[PDB]
């Protein structure tokens, strides 16, 4: 709201500002030496975090180049000899970290107990050209004494850290907010270096966004990215599900659902970094909790020894013999004589069937929550929003879906779980509510009379919920191919030539091969119809063969015995499509020649035509078929990584309006719209307090808890606005 | 320059000079780097060639055994199909060189046992590989030509 | 060929108005702009 | 970068490489930072003399 941002803008509050800054820089660097008045200063920089907190909020809704920006910067040069003595003190307690850390000082302590002598580590600081001479005298009275000989440099560094690391960020968030803003005040670019490590060491946990609300214009916001949301981001089972969402996007999927499938990404990579975040490292429970966590920790390589031991029991099978006379036929190993290979081939057997169990159990325990995530989350949306069932009628999914509705347990791992009366009470009335408790299973009258408002798994397993859970894991593809690895592994027991079928899981997962793959079944629908044309054409060469041309269909060198494949045209048609497009010169080169004049044109015509049609033309198109989709599958993979480096994937923006200055694309797309910082933004929305959301965070948020998606900038960024009114 | 002068040892060394022409001729010169530009997706294709032929040897060695007589000798038996490790080279070796794939180099099937699995273990092989595979590995090298 | 002929039409018809020969980014500018611009502007139907 | 790991210590290192005081420049640059008389040693400077 303007109308307070100009009052505020006209009273003494920045001379009130002014008079809170000389208070703070002078009453810390008195209060800094002593342990005994550490209780005190904790409260002091809590107090000028939510100081300058105010100064971000009156700063919001700020222009490019506004009087309340620059009445922001005079004010800090009104007030410069204590606001360098604040960053000093915040320039000086950092670097003490980083000093301490190198191996020169702890070569320059001697004590094995740690306790470095005073004049010892002051020499030590003063062998750094970093620091100021009065700089150690000062630390040096910071640091406790304890007979002179004692610094203890280790608490000695963490001590002003933890208590000084929100304000030290906050303030940084400021400097860098208003130097964005206004350009050409070489006071900032005498700030900017003056401040330039506590920039570093809260630039990585510092995240940059650019949304555009409040009346069609864009701004920079800012936030805190914890270590451990960054821990858990750059993880590659994170990471893989971001290579597939990367492609199927800009592949597939349209411009309007990016956006709504990027949140429905940022919803389900939120979500497996919360189950990775539940397996991080009588008591039955605890020992399978133990088993599983080790198992799912390992799970990436216990496919490894998976594929070893396959490629193994096969080079001993691939020595195979027979014989009458087992040393009818017996089937035995060659003995090549080194260690007894059969005992090996059974050991490997039975490996092969257990680390399988144990890869099965693995995908069960990390990957079913991201599909019963996707599928209960999807449901409930399409509830919700479209009303689905109540209002309309379903799609073997949707009719399959229409079962866990009564379930007590609908929403078990879609966060909410509120989504039961969401839909009761919009729909309340249009389509009776008494009918709507009965569909959802909600007990109406008795379920809004919980007290809650007002005031042993195996025991109680719901057993529809667990049917419905089965149904869609069996549905998937994933489980099914890890189920045929297993039943494979299973029946090789049986007889081991199975054990040369998980042979075969090399190919399935090795890319190159993969393509190979998925070509035959992309265009099966246009290339079935090819084979059946085949089929079909052959069909009619058989008749005609059957009806004129039996007399040379006489495969039979034998005088007496007469084979006469063509008579059955049951035999004809199917002599004809084994040898038929085989022959590589068509049918003519395996029968008599027409030498004899009896229709010797006629079969002249009849070969040459069965050859081309068929031999030069179909089993051409086919293979053509084939090697093209092997082609164009090798080209949706480039159209990907070729517009990833010219589209900014957030505003339709090319490369050239960012090639106009040296990096402009590659520094617009690292800071002003790294799509890892709007998945960040949620992340810190999602987290904090609704009663501590700023204007801008707030409105965004509640902009996204009713999936309207306006807020994304969409054809401007920073630089089509204000690229005149900033150099 | 080691080839020179090993030649000394055999003239026919003097034929790995020879073809230098080769390595220096522009039009040659890519041709050459054609094979290199992309042999980890190409290499891969020729192993799954490898498999592929592989899974057609197995099945050979547990029921068509029979068939596989390439000696007319009346007494004199092959058998190709009894040490598997010979059965899968004899595969990888004529097979894929057939042009009408296995089944163009061996015994009609037009006894009725299995005659029918047989009548599609042929034209499988030959439909999978010989116009599959060995087509796209020429793919392969034609387009890194192009 | 055949097959491409047949690609183009499905192409231009999501990027051309069919009435007017302005492309669809003029209408990029706006959530479903060329969409909306299509489905009331000039919906050939709606001639017909 | 392994291999190339051998020769910092040789009197010669820019050899070819027109400018022959690149051993001066990064020991000042890093002076103390990285501990002068360490960096002497890592590149065959010896430093004092
Ligand atoms: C380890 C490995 C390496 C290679 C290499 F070719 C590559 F280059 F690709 F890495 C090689 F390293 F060998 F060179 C290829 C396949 C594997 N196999 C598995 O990961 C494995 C093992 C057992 C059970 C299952 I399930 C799997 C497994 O995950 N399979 C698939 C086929 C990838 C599963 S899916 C159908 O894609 O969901
Ligand atoms: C003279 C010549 C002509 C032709 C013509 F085909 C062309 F049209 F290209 F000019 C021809 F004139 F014959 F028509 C082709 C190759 C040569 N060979 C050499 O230059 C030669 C000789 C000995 C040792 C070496 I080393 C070379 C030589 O330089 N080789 C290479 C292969 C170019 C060296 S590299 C691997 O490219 O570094
Ligand atoms: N808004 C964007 N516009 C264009 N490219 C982007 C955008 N956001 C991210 N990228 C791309 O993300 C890539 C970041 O580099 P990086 O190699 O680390 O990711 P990757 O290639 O997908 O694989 P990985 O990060 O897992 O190693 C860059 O190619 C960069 O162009
Ligand atoms: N003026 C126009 N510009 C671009 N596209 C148009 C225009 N008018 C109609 N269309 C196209 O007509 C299609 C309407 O969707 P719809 O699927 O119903 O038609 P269809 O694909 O041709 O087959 P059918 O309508 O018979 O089911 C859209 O692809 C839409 O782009
Ligand atoms: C896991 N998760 C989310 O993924 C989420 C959420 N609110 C919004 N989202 C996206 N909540 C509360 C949540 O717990
Ligand atoms: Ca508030
Ligand atoms: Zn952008
Ligand atoms: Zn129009």
């Amino acid at each position: 709201c303007t109308g307070n941002q100009q009052s505020l803008a006209h009273s003494r509050l920045w001379d009130a500002v002014v008079g809170f800054l000389h208070v703070f820089a002078h009453m810390m660097m008195k209060l800094a030496q002593d342990s005994s008045q550490i209780e005190l200063l904790k409260e002091l920089l809590d107090l000028q975090k939510d100081m300058v907190v105010m100064l971000l909020s009156l700063l919001e809704g700020n222009v490019v180049n506004g009087m309340i920006a620059r009445q922001m910067v005079d004010m800090l040069v009104e007030s410069s000899s204590n606001v360098e003595m604040i960053l000093k003190f915040f320039d000086m307690f950092l670097k003490l970290k980083d000093i301490v850390g190198s191996e020169a000082f702890q070569d320059y302590v001697t004590d094995p107990r740690g306790l470095i002598s005073k004049k010892d580590f002051q020499k030590a600081m003063d062998s750094q050209k970093q620091f100021t001479g009065p700089e150690i005298q000062f630390l040096l009275s910071c640091s406790e004494a304890d007979e002179n000989e004692m610094i203890n440099f280790e608490e000695f560094a963490n001590r002003f850290q933890e208590p000084a690391r929100d304000i030290g960020f906050n303030v940084a968030v400021l400097l860098t907010n208003l130097s964005e803003h206004v350009p050409h005040d070489p006071r900032l670019r005498n700030f900017l270096e003056l401040a330039e490590s506590i920039l570093e060491y809260f630039r990585p946990y510092l995240g940059r966004i650019e949304i555009m609300g409040a009346s069609r214009r864009i701004e920079r916001i800012y936030f805190e990215i914890s270590e451990t949301n960054r821990a858990q981001w750059e993880m590659p089972q994170v990471k893989e599900s971001k290579r597939q969402f990367i492609f199927d996007v800009v592949n597939e999927g349209g411009e309007a659902e990016k956006m709504e499938l990027f949140v429905s990404f940022c919803e389900d990579t939120i979500f497996e970094m919360q189950i990775a975040a539940q397996i991080s490292e009588g008591e039955l429970e605890v020992q399978r909790v133990k088993f599983l966590n080790y198992l799912s920790r390992n799970f990436y390589t216990l496919k490894y020894l998976a594929l070893f031991l396959a490629f193994a029991i096969n080079f001993i099978l691939l020595f195979y013999k027979v014989s009458d006379s087992p040393p009818n036929m017996v089937y035995y190993f060659l003995e090549e004589s080194t260690g007894y290979m059969e005992p090996a081939l059974w050991c490997l057997s039975l490996l092969h069937t257990l680390v399988a169990f144990l890869i099965i159990i693995g995908y069960n325990c990390l990957k079913v929550p991201l599909v019963i995530f996707k599928r209960e989350k999807e449901l409930a949306r399409k509830l919700e929003f479209d009303g689905l069932y109540i209002t309309e009628q379903p799609d073997v999914k949707g009719q399959w879906d229409r079962l866990v509705l009564n379930t007590p347990s609908f929403p078990s791992n879609y966060w909410d779980k509120f989504v039961k009366r969401k839909v009761l009470d919009k729909h309340g009335d249009i389509f009776g509510r008494e009918r709507i408790a009965e569909l959802l299973g909600m007990d109406l009258a008795s379920l809004e009379i919980t007290a809650h408002n007002e005031r042993t798994w195996l025991m109680s397993i719901d057993v529809k919920y667990q049917i419905w859970k089965f149904g869609v894991i069996f549905t998937d593809n994933s489980f099914l191919y890890s189920g045929w690895y297993m039943v494979m592994s299973l029946l090789g027991h049986y007889n081991n030539f199975f054990f040369a079928a998980h042979l075969l899981d090399i190919a399935m997962g090795v890319k190159t091969l993969r393509t190979i793959l998925s070509s035959v079944t992309h265009n099966g629908k246009q290339l079935v119809m090819t084979v059946g044309l085949l089929a079909v054409v052959v069909y009619l060469y058989t008749v005609v063969a059957f009806n004129f041309f039996r007399k040379f269909y006489n495969k039979s060198e034998d005088e007496d015995e007469p084979d006469m494949k063509c008579d059955d045209m049951m035999t004809c048609y199917l002599f004809h499509m084994y040898v038929g497009v085989r022959a590589g010169g068509g049918i003519g080169d395996e029968i008599e020649d027409p030498a004899g004049d009896e229709y010797e044109l006629y079969r002249v015509v009849f070969d040459i035509t069965f050859f081309f049609f068929v031999i030069v033309i179909l089993l051409a198109i086919i293979q053509g078929l084939i090697i093209d989709a092997f082609g164009e599958l090798r080209d949706q993979q480039e159209q990907v990584k070729e517009d990833m480096e010219t589209k900014c994937f957030i505003c339709g923006i090319g490369s050239d309006y960012f090639d106009t200055t040296p990096h402009g694309f590659e520094t617009h797309t690292l800071e002003e719209h790294n799509l890892a910082n709007y998945m960040f933004f949620l992340m810190y929305l999602i987290n904090k307090d609704e009663t501590e959301h700023t204007g801008q965070e707030s409105y965004v948020w509640k902009m996204y808890q009713e999936r309207c998606w306006d807020f994304f900038p969409a054809g401007d960024c920073f630089r089509k606005q204000y690229e005149d009114q900033l150099s």
